[PDB]
């Protein structure tokens, strides 16, 4: 007779090729990369002969074999490819093999190969678009948005994007290296903790809880190897295999380390850490460099050197050569991008006509042109053109694109930025001819999360009734709302200024549009990005 039918023993069924240690706060102990998951299966035989060989089958294929020596057994073996597998124990002798009922097991890997697709319905005013324009449609999702803003990866309108950028991946470094973080409560200490035991100038994860452990839709089971933003991004990738998801390194508060990268020892260390990071977190499709800014005038008033332009071009070249080597190992296409100042004075510190040869896209940060950081000189924060009242306005979108084009940047590389938020002032007074921008302010507008800044969502739902005037400047291509009694003035992008940006992109054969930041939109901004670049409606 063939052997009796074994019963799989109750026990853990989820395993990981990259393991996350659940009691560790240092990135180096938090993440353990192995060549294969260590899987274990046990079984009992309640009736019949135990056979002479026991096998573990995964989808019918043997992963382990050994002598069957008793009524109970355990197999420990390695599985090097992620997936959900129908696992059976089979007992064999000379007269046949008898296989257990299948138990599904999970072998987790950071491509999300073990995850059900995260395919969620569009929310708020988001309408479905097909990505068939061949243009970039990008937005940033912020790591910390999962807390007070309560905006998680399942709320991203992912079908309506070609690029999703994750803000922000930090670079390790204490005093002198990440001093801009100190202006944010607990933020500098969170990075030191994450970077404990890790060399400076290597990438890390700023909030490992938000990135990997916070329970979220699709990753709420205690034994899910990956949770938080990264676990959901993995499942998002499974739903949207052609979405490019790029880790963004830098930003306003995490740019200080770039200023030291004229030292090739530090630069090589950084590039190698980026390579390792992408080998570790397979769901990412490249890297976005957000260095604010070569030459200084970023958050840190003590950094900035004339050497920064040269450092920037060397960094892009070296990152491209590392990515080409990774593409060759893996067979995937990897992208290299950078978010840059749209101000001509900052643009002219870098030879983008040289760096473009390494880069897929330049994300032109054509926003924050004006704001509550200057109470004397008011203007449109994200306009396409100058306004009629000051045609020589320095900071406009067209001036930033023209600076790049004049360098010799190819128009197809240039991705024009739109704002999903407004900037604003209170107490505006002293203006001429009913144009509030010609006056001066006494403070920042009351903000959604921080002073002087309002989510586009709140502008649309709260500041288009009562005493609020609404004006679309058609010369600038720029909307604004104004409440004269309090002098509250807010400058923002709307469906119409975005449509003008998209038309301009098509006119000038630019690369597409991108936006900061995805949690602040109600759908109006992203619908308009998609429509204006000519993407067709419908799922
Ligand atoms: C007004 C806003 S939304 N400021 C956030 C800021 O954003 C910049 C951004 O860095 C720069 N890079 C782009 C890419 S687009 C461009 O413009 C946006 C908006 O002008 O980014 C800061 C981080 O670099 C944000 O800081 C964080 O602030 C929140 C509190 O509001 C805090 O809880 C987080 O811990 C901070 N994140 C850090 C990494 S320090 C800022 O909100
Ligand atoms: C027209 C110019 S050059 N405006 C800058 C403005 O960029 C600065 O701001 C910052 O904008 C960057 C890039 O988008 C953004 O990352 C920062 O969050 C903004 N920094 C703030 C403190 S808001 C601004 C610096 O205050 O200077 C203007 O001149």
């Amino acid at each position: 007779a063939a052997p009796g039918k074994p019963t799989i023993a109750w026990g853990n069924t989820k395993f990981a090729i990259v393991e996350v240690d659940q009691a560790a706060t240092a990135y180096n102990n938090l993440v353990k990369v192995k060549n294969a998951a260590d899987v274990s299966v046990s079984w009992n035989l309640w009736n019949g002969d135990t056979g002479t060989t026991a096998k573990i089958l995964l989808n019918g294929k043997e992963a382990w074999s050994g002598p069957s020596t008793g009524s109970s057994g355990t197999a420990n073996f390695k599985v090097n490819k992620g997936g959900r597998y129908q696992m059976q124990v089979a007992l064999c002798n000379a007269d046949g093999c008898t296989a257990s009922d299948a138990t599904e097991i999970v072998v987790a890997d950071t491509d999300g190969s073990h995850l059900a697709p995260l395919k969620e319905p569009l929310l708020e005013k988001n309408k479905p678009y097909k990505q068939n324009s061949g243009k970039v449609v990008g937005s940033y999702f912020v790591e910390w948005g999962v807390y007070g803003r309560n905006f998680t990866v399942d709320k991203i309108p992912a079908q309506n994007l070609t690029h999703l950028l994750y803000g922000f991946i930090p670079i390790c470094g204490g005093n002198g290296i990440n001093d801009s973080l100190k202006e944010i409560e607990g933020s500098f200490q969170a990075l030191q903790r994450s970077c404990q035991g890790r060399e400076d100038f290597k990438v890390s994860i700023h909030d490992p809880f938000a990135a990997l452990q916070k329970a979220q839709k699709g990753v709420t089971a205690w034994d899910d190897p990956y949770k938080g933003n990264f676990g959901q991004l993995m499942a998002l990738k499974q739903a949207h295999p052609d979405l490019k998801i790029l880790p963004s390194i830098g930003g306003w508060t995490l740019s200080d380390p770039f200023f030291f990268m004229g030292d090739k020892v530090k630069r090589d260390r950084f590039v190698g850490s980026v390579k390792e990071f992408l080998q570790t977190w397979k769901f990412f499709d490249g890297v976005d460099i957000d260095w604010e800014f070569p030459g200084g005038k970023g958050a840190n008033p003590n950094l900035g050197s004339p050497q920064d332009g040269e450092t920037y071009v060397l960094l892009m070249k070296e990152l491209r050569a590392m990515l080409d080597q990774l593409s060759a190992e893996t067979g995937r296409k990897y992208e290299l991008t950078s978010a840059i100042s749209a101000g001509k004075d900052k643009i002219d510190k870098v030879a983008y006509n040289v760096a473009q040869n390494s880069m897929d896209h330049i994300f032109l940060m054509s926003y924050d042109f004006y704001g509550a950081f200057d109470l004397k000189n008011l203007g449109h924060q994200t306009a396409l053109n100058a306004p009629a009242w000051k045609p020589d306005t320095a900071y406009t979108t067209v001036n930033g694109v023209n600076a790049l084009l004049t360098q010799g940047v190819k128009p197809g590389k240039i991705v024009v930025g739109t704002a999903m938020y407004g900037r604003g002032w209170t107490g505006v007074n002293g203006y001429q001819n009913n144009i509030p921008f010609t006056g001066t302010a006494t403070g920042p507008v009351k903000g959604t999360w921080e002073n002087g800044i309002v989510d586009y969502r709140q502008i649309a739902s709260q500041f288009m009734s009562g005493e609020w005037q609404y004006t679309y400047d058609a010369t600038a291509e720029a909307p604004y709302v104004f409440k004269p009694s309090t002098g509250d003035l807010i400058t923002f992008d709307d469906a119409r200024s975005v449509q003008a940006k998209g038309k301009y992109v098509l006119d000038k054969q630019l690369g597409g549009l991108f936006s900061w930041e995805i949690d602040a939109d109600n759908g109006d901004i992203l619908n308009s990005m998609n429509a204006s670049l000519g993407n067709s409606a419908g799922v």
